[PDB]
């Protein structure tokens, strides 16, 4: 597919990092 974004699953995957931002580092 080619839709979501493609740049964010393209270097990584804004999942957990992107997920909070700042909570991924105390998650």
């Amino acid at each position: 597919f080619l839709q979501s974004d493609v740049f964010f699953l393209f270097l990584l995957p804004p999942i957990i990092l992107d997920a909070g931002y700042f909570l991924p580092l105390r998650s």
